[PDB]
Formats: structure tokens, sequence, C-alpha cells
């Protein structure tokens, strides 16, 4: 079997990207934040405390034939950006894109956090990666990919995310029309439960490629690109007037500034971001300081490949036996 669906960013700075998605019978469609840094597949739901819950679509279990209370189970999750949500759990059946796995955890959220209540956008979130990350208790459980993988033409799905524009989840199979040149795949470790791979090295606009190994994790569930503070120090030092702002949290440039590309090593091929990916807007409204799109890893303990950079190519994750990534430029 395959699947394909249209991944579509949630507002004009590609803040997150959104996926429909098809729970239960009859169908209810609930549009999910597909992250590859996480394993849970969690829905605002009939369960959740009407209080933080503001535009979102829910999930009903009882108006599904096919929902069933996994009994016991909880779960609790909070993410890198401060972020929670936490509840009970439902099996039903679960389809992205024409592809179907019955029998999906679908946790359930009694409690969000105010920065999910404050999103209308997104209804929950889909994990995508190692099922060894999964909060679900007593009894951990496996992400949809893990449950579809059998069935599926190949053990892959890719990720093709659009710059302001919309893009493509696929899951067993690779369009090969999707992508420029070849596809190179390199090491993944998962130890740490994610798609966790090592960069070559980096170059900064039409300079020289520095050959430096990096390692960190390939995360649709994060926005913006955040590297070892050399990296972005240098990245920002081509960049007249720009500054790290503890007041705000990071690098901000003016906007009156263009930007520089930034180039990553994936093994001997290069991918190249626009500098155009790396502008993140106004940090108020009219104001002219905006805040840039690759940040430090500094204090996160990890670097992270987030959507500034996976956009910028056709992104394979390869759920062999032996786990790889692929990336292509397109």
């Amino acid at each position: 079997s395959t699947g394909s669906a249209t991944t579509t960013p949630i507002d004009s700075l590609d803040d997150a990207y959104i996926t429909p998605v098809q729970i239960g019978t009859p169908a209810q469609t609930l549009n999910l934040d597909f992250d590859t840094g996480s394993s849970d597949l969690w829905v605002f739901s009939s369960e959740t405390t009407a209080s933080e819950v503001d535009g979102q679509t829910i999930y009903t279990p009882s108006k599904s034939t096919t929902a069933k209370l996994l009994s016991g189970a909880t779960w609790s999750i909070s993410y890198g950006d401060g972020s929670s949500s936490s509840g009970d759990v439902y099996t039903d059946t679960v389809s992205v894109g024409g592809l179907t796995v019955t029998g999906q955890a679908v946790e359930s959220a009694k409690k969000v956090s105010s920065s999910f209540t404050e999103d209308s956008t997104i209804d929950g979130l889909l994990g995508l990666a190692f099922s060894t990350l999964n909060t679900v208790s007593p009894t951990q459980q496996k992400t949809f990919f893990d449950n579809a993988k059998a069935s599926l033409d190949s053990p892959v799905f890719t990720a093709d995310l659009g710059y302001h524009a919309p893009g493509t989840y696929n899951f067993g199979f690779i369009d090969t029309t999707a992508y420029t040149g070849s596809i190179t795949y390199t090491a993944v470790s998962t130890k740490q439960g994610f798609w966790e791979w090592t960069s070559t090295g980096y170059a900064v606009g039409s300079g020289t490629f520095k050959s430096t190994s990096i390692d960190g994790i390939a995360d649709t569930g994060t926005t913006l690109l955040y590297l070892p503070a050399t990296v972005v120090s240098a990245y920002w030092a081509q960049v007249s007037g720009a500054k790290s702002s503890s007041s705000v949290g990071g690098y901000v440039f003016p906007c009156s500034a263009t930007l520089p590309s930034f180039t990553f090593g994936v093994g001997s091929a290069r991918i190249v971001i626009p500098g155009d990916y790396i502008d993140f807007g106004p940090i108020s409204t009219g104001s002219s300081s905006c805040f840039g799109g690759i940040q430090s890893s500094a204090g996160i303990g990890i670097n992270i490949f987030g959507d500034v950079a996976l956009k910028a190519a056709f992104v394979v994750f390869n759920g062999a036996t032996t786990p790889t990534l692929g990336f292509a430029s397109k």
C-alpha cells in the first residue's frame, strides 16, 4: 500500500504545517502537525477541558463505531518549546492520504497548554519519530508509520515541505518526479529515538565550505534551524546590523537586509537554503527588526534541522531494518 497527503503552512511565515487525517467511522477529519521529532498521535477531543479549546476541530470517540477505549492507558508529553498535553487513549481507524491503519492509538487530550489552545489551526500532532519515545503508559504504543510499515510497498515516508506553499507527505514510495539530481543517503542513530544524523559541514552565502561534523535531528515539528553557536555567529556576521537579542530570544536583523543563503552538507552533497527562507518577519507588528530563521542550539542540548532546513530538500525517512535518511535538492 501507499499514501499521499498534502501538507499546508498554518500561516504566512511557515510556522508549522498541517496535514488532514481521517480518524474513526464515519471519518472525522482533523488537521494534524506531522512531527518527526516525537512519537505520539494526540488530538483535541470531546474530552479536552472546554476552556482550553479555542477553534480547533475535535475528535469525538463516542461518535465513532470503531473507537475503543484502551483501558487504563494514559499519556503525557512535554515538547522542547515548553508546551505540553496529556490525557487518555483510544484505538481507532486512522487514514492518511488513502493509507489506512486499524487499531491505531489515538491519544485524546484532557489537558493542553496555552500554546496549543492559542493555535486554532492545529488539531493535534502525529508523531513520526521512533516508537521508543511514545509516552503511553503502562503499555507503550506504536506510531502510525510503525503500524503501517509492514503493509507499505517500501518501508519509507518522505517529507517535501514547501516554502510559503503547500507540500507533500508520502508513505510507502519515493516520487522520483519530486526532486532534482540524486538522493544522498546518510546514516541514522536511533539511540535517542530521533532521526539523528551527522551533517558534513556548512557554508554561508558564496563562502567556502567548512568541513565539520554536526550531529543533529531531522525534525519536521520544529520551525527553525538550530545549530552550534560558532556556526550561527558565522552566519549572522554576514548580515549588517544583525545581533543576538536576549530580550527577543535570539538573533534579529534589520528588515532592510538581504539575507545570504546557508548551505549544509549531506555526505559529499550540498543542500542550499535560500536567504529568504531564513526571514521570519518583524518581531512585532510594524517593527523594523526581523527574527532570524537560524538560531543557536546552545542550551537545547541537540542541534535541530527543522523546517527551515528540511523545506529546502526532498527528504526520505527510510525505516528499513537499519534506518537511514536521504536528502535531495528540488
